[PDB]
């Protein structure tokens, strides 16, 4: 899981 600009993507 990590950041995409400001929401969390996994």
């Amino acid at each position: 899981c990590t950041w995409e600009g400001n929401k969390l993507t996994c």
